């Protein structure tokens, strides 16, 4: 399980 | 599972 | 800005 | 800006 934000 | 967001 | 995960 | 995970 992976949750990412880039910004 | 991912959840990902890119901006 | 929001990024949710749920289970 | 909010990152959230429930399990």
């Amino acid at each position: 399980l992976v949750e990412a934000l880039y910004l």
